[PDB]
């Protein structure tokens, strides 16, 4: 995913014809959404880190 | 002109969004058309040279 929801996108398969320009929904909320959910991944991994290391 | 009237075109003029494809309304009647005009006016061209060239 990356770390953005881009607010427009350029599709070109079929059956459209050429490339096409389309348009999204609720791309900020997306994007807050997705950096949150990162931060919190990396904190969980920093902690199992920790932990495997005092073991 | 040219000789001929296609049936599909390819469009990238504001306001469209990049390249779009567009119909035309009966091109083999507006061919047939624009074929006879030419036949017609080369006749004239060529009865008129042969005046001019019997002057």
């Amino acid at each position: 995913y990356g770390f953005s929801v881009p607010g427009l996108y350029e599709c070109n398969r079929y059956p459209c014809i050429k490339e096409v320009e389309c348009y999204v929904s609720r791309p900020t909320e997306k994007t807050v959404f997705l950096v949150f959910m990162f931060a919190v991944s990396g904190i969980c991994v920093v902690l199992n880190l920790a932990e495997l290391n005092h073991l």
